[PDB]
């Protein structure tokens, strides 16, 4: 999910896209466990629950949240522009007196 | 089209890029139907109609719309900053009295 915000889309969520080469049935390996199967040896997850969930998650993370953060940063830089100059001037005394 | 905003570019829009392995001629399969062919067994779509359409769609979605949303969020956070404090203070009474 952390990578999902950087444009990476989960792969093991669609039966068609899912590939069994990556996964392993047992734990004696270094790749993720395979999806739970059925008596017919096919993926069992409904596939109409995961896709909308991922769509909503990606919409919330990639787009809305970053835009909100941009807005907050804009307001913050606008609000405290003048006080930052005074703070920098105050610290300039220490910076100059250091040498 | 929903995924198209997350940076994914459609593949079955260019004759060179289009691959027949994914598609299926008949419906007895779990992958999308193949593009309509011609008497010579080649893709039939003009290829000069789809590409500009996709370019315009991607330009509208990925870039313009999200930037507009960012602008709206910035204006909204700027406008209602003071009233939000009063609303939070009002709800603080209920939050404190809950316990
Ligand atoms: C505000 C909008 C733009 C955001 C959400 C729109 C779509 C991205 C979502 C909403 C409901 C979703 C659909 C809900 C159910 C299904 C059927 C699903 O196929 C199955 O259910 C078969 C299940 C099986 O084979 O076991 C494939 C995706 C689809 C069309 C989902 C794909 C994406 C849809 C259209
Ligand atoms: C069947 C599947 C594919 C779709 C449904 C699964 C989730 C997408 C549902 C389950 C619980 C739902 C959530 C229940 C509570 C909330 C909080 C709500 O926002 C708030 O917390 C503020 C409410 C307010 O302003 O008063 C927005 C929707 C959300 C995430 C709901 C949206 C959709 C959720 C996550
Ligand atoms: C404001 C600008 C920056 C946005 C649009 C610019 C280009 C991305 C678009 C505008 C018109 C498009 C062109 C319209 C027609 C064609 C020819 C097309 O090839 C064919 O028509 C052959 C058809 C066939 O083989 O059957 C390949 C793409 C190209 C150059 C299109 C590719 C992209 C172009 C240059
Ligand atoms: C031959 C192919 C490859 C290019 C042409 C196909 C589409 C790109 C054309 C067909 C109809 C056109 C649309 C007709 C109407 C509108 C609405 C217009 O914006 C408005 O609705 C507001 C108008 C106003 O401000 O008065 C912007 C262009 C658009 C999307 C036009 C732009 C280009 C469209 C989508
Ligand atoms: F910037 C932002 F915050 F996105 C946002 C900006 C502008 C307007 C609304 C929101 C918002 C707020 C909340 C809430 F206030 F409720 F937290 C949201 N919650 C969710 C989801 N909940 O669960 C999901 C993740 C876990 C899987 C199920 C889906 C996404 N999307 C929200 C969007
Ligand atoms: F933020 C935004 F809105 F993008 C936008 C922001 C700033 C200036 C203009 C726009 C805008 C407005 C409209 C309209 F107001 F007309 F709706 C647009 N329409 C379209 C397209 N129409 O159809 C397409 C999708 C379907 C396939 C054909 C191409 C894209 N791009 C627009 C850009």
């Amino acid at each position: 999910p952390y990578l999902a915000m950087f444009g990476q889309y989960p792969d093991d969520i669609d039966g068609t896209t899912y590939n069994f080469d990556r996964c392993t049935f047992s734990g004696n390996e270094s790749k993720p466990l395979c999806v739970e199967l059925d008596a017919n040896n096919q993926p069992r997850f409904p596939e109409w629950i995961t896709i909308p969930l991922v769509c909503i998650y990606m919409l919330s993370t990639n787009i809305l949240l970053v835009n909100l953060l941009v807005a907050m940063f804009g307001y913050t830089v606008g609000s405290v522009q003048e006080n930052n100059d005074q703070v920098w001037k105050f610290q300039r005394f220490f910076l100059v007196q250091e040498y």
